[PDB]
């Protein structure tokens, strides 16, 4: 098979011609209808996964393939596969534990101290054929294309969970920041779609101010106009909001919005951009606010943001769809930020 | 009655004789036999609360009788009092709400809109009465005496909720910071009545680290022999602590101790010295962890400590009596950092 | 002014003309606009409230105003009210404590060991005015206006709760019995708006499931035709669902939709409906289902719908507007089960 | 090796010579030093688990040897065994999930779909060796010894899982029933080690009164003297228990003591004892209690005892060592009620 692989760090990524695997066991084959692409990817090709390398840290044994946005149709299962047969649409979780340490006995497999995450550490969806290490990490399509699922297990998974990490309920109201983003607008319509939050969305251009909307947010703000702080203690009489779900934050967000936080308010951030969070002790102490990491998520947050999208609750992002060989090409409009929507190989 | 009141902020505090409140509807007057003194005082005699101004940012409208650490028998009691009769022994929770606001709606009274504080922006426990706004706000003593209830109502209840704070249970580990100072051995008291995690200390002096093992921690560690980082790394196996708690920080302890957090783990922030926490981002991030604000508590944290230490399952501080003209000598010696252990004064 | 009171049990509600009180302290007065009546008012007039006597039991000195669904202007002020004017529209919450029992202090207001239950053991909205204890238990409206607002201080609570009860996420599925009802569209409507759980409503004739779906069910079964336990094992594949709410239960439900439950499932329970429950207690330990009571709500509740209701995220009830005069005749209809929609009173 | 296996319901169970497992993947092969026998094993022998079918019901394909309560050395390990050699002394988690279901991605593993119950449906300790199916499912042993470890698998795990389902903290009161038998000191143990709360105990006879106490009760009543119900009233001041977990409940006990609830207390119901739940609905409503199921554990449950255990926090229970051939012997004492302590083999 074809496959596209972080041979030598710095280097574009390389096809070659490899072996298809054969499953044992609890492992599955799949043929790759979907393989997306993020920013993820960009570090990755690099040798990082946000400020680490999964060459030094991470015990790669390069090469590697990439591709840890998966969905496709299931070729073959080993002899203990059970629930699935050949030819299964499945969307794929790639934050995968080893079983026996701490986070994986209370159900973090994600943050598991010997990670198997395919695509960065473990071979990904960059090729024809992807082997899952286990079965119980997929999700069976019924409304869902391949194209449209591959996304989720990315980019959905991970702002299911920092919704979560929100601890929102009717009473309370939410800030997104970049709400008109991709991630943005996934993070508004999952907000919508399971707490009864308010909603509050804050992006730069116009476009994306009304991409939020649509998402679904109750409001929503062009901090490019107004003032983003002053419009938020106006809609919420001055409380401030009860959370703030920052997705791939920067020095500016981190140095403006932790304002926006009501007493005992979360800000929930997200994504690797380097940066460092400042702020006054004193400050959290008498407002009782809380500062929360998030990345990617567990399998019940799998299974979540999977329901929710299978259920049209929450809908596919926008994709533009590419070819196997143009990978190195799909990273690079990321690290120009010229991408149009989420790019997503068909092998 | 005698009084000893903030009457010009950065001038000592001043004695006087003024009248004593009559008690109407559900208001209680209190007879003072006990009123603790604590750091927090130092900065109310500067005319701040933790970078404040009970003047500017508090309403204040000076003079103001200090004591928020209240024990007392009742004296006498409004009309719509039930529930206790004239000679009670009762301890007060001076962090009062108005009610009306979302915070006293969701049961955070303390973290009230319009904070009706006792000894703080409201007369408090230094003279000989002391009017409570609402007979709810108090707690029968049968078991204690006032001396030992009155540091409860700041110490007791402000442990009580970091412990609750660090979401702790059998399977987690914990790190209290100063664990041989007052308010550190009342954490780890607290923390082994409470939540069965294995409770780690760490202090700077040799009878310090033996105050925290007697109060009762699994581990203690001398920072001034011992590398703390490399000994909890020991301890956990490198997992680090599910959780640190933080008795009045500082930008040493802000420096050092997050480096021991585990993934998901809690780092609690309490006290209001001013340093300001500086972290990389991509860390918080990749590890889950969080930065948790926490101050006093509310009516659920004070019923929680005043039933620990009700039941002797929660021991009584070292505490040394004064006059209540000794008050200014009592918040020289915390100035000075030569007081005993917690000074209260008595009528 | 004129009041409709409990005068003597048994007996028909009895029209007076009474003093109007004067407001003292936090008490506000409002002018009654709407004033709700339920079934829970067809046993009020007759001495029980779900099988106690609001004599014996509550302590009520009889005469009594009935009516505990309330909304209306604010007609003046005791000198304690902060945040509200004259000629305020607002709701009231009924369920009130007294603030210093273990509930209270919890935040459990309405499981108070001395409630203050407007409209039940305290005079009520059937008048055209009532006095509200403290102001804190309002909301100013500004969508909705009395009518619409009134019932959502009963129903509105009560569903909301119920559906916190059950204890929902976007990985369960929730079966709302009596779906086509005005409780149940309630449930229904509130489960969509704040869980993301997949909706099963059923109920019995044709127009109530559409009423269901209408209301944003995501399956509904009509008992009548279908089998509902063999409908429900279909739509959940075999698994069950992850929670029941049944609104005004009866000896009928009880009978068959615990048999609907997944494992862990919750069976929530409302409605004071004459039945007792019979179950095999070895099938609760195996599938740790649970059965919980749930009754009216709190501060955090009604604060909670009364924002999604502000929010439009939840539609008012189907009213009938009725004289005050026409009490009985309203209750009459309850006990006959006549009745169009929910009834509210404009005095 | 010899093994003790369930060859034909009804008759004893049978002593055979079969082959020594060979481990292959993620399995364990330990060498048994403690095997528990529990009255789980007497209706086991019966060909039911709690009115169940070990045959029809849970797919057996007898014979099965019996023994789900395992502690032993490690003899041989797969290629895929990670962190565990041989000779490491190790206790095992019985109650295994296949990984693909619900139950077994949202963390609750021993509500598996498809269960792997080790001693149940799948060979257990009741013989020389015994396979583990995947690694994680241990807990290296460091204080304790096989014998001591061995009961915590099931009686350890079971009550640690219903404490927690009490949802206690230091603001509530605990009732635990047959407080003076084996499983009722470990959930009094448990409880004070872990919660905070108040704990009452209740059994019949004095030595066992005494017990309870030893365990850490705070209260204990002999209900054969004293009424119950009336010195719980007297001790928790007429509110009633938070929280009553009745382990091995009867008719008795479900009848009795669930008057003892406060509102919103939970009766948490243990074991497979043939009784059924009789209680008024409307009681169930104004009270807001909950009646919930509880049945062995997780991972987490697992986790959090063995680490109590190893801590000395939680006391091994009293035990009788006896031979592997003397099962059936052992099995007849607890059929008969003569059994001593917890009987465990030693193959
Ligand atoms: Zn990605
Ligand atoms: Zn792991
Ligand atoms: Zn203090
Ligand atoms: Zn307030
Ligand atoms: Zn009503
Ligand atoms: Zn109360
Ligand atoms: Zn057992
Ligand atoms: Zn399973």
């Amino acid at each position: 098979m074809r496959a596209v692989r972080l041979v030598e760090i710095g280097k574009p990524l390389s096809l070659q011609e490899i072996g298809v695997p054969k499953p044992k066991g609890p492992q599955v084959l799949i043929k790759v209808e979907a393989a997306g692409v993020c920013h993820s990817d960009v570090h990755m090709r690099q040798g990082r996964f946000g400020n680490l390398r999964i060459v030094e840290d991470l015990g790669v044994k390069l090469p590697v393939t990439l591709g840890h946005e998966i969905a496709g149709k299931i070729e073959e299962v080993g002899d203990e596969v059970v629930g699935y047969s050949k030819g299964d649409l499945v969307a794929v979780n790639p934050w995968q534990g080893e079983g026996n340490c701490y986070y994986c006995r209370i159900g973090e497999e994600h943050l598991c101290d010997s990670p198997r995450w395919l695509g960065i550490n473990f071979d990904g969806a960059y090729a024809e054929y992807v082997i899952v290490p286990h079965y119980k990490y997929m999700y069976k399509l019924r409304r869902l294309n391949a194209v449209e699922a591959a996304p989720l297990t990315c980019s959905g998974i991970t702002t299911y969970r920092a919704v979560r990490k929100a601890s929102l309920d009717p009473t309370k109201t939410l800030l997104v920041v970049g709400a008109g983003g991709g991630l943005g607008t996934m993070a508004v319509q999952i907000a919508k779609a399971v707490s009864g939050a308010t909603i509050i969305g804050v992006d730069v251009r116009e476009e994306a101010v009304e991409a939020a909307k649509r998402a679904g947010a109750d409001y929503v703000i062009n901090a490019s106009m107004q003032d983003p702080l002053a419009e938020i203690r106006r809609i919420t009489e001055s409380k401030g909001v009860d959370a703030v779900i920052d997705l791939n934050y920067s020095e500016k967000t981190l140095s403006v919005y932790p304002k926006a936080l009501a007493k005992q308010g979360k800000y929930v951030m997200v994504g690797l951009f380097g940066a460092d969070l400042h702020y006054h002790a004193p400050l959290i102490t008498l407002s009782e606010i809380q500062f929360v990491g998030s990345l990617v998520g567990n399998q019940s947050d799998f299974l979540g943001i999977m329901r929710l999208a299978e259920a049209g609750k929450v809908k596919p992002m926008i994709t533009k769809t590419m070819k196997l060989e143009e990978a190195n090409e799909a990273i690079d409009n990321l690290e120009n930020f010229k991408a149009i929507g989420r790019q997503v190989l068909i092998p």
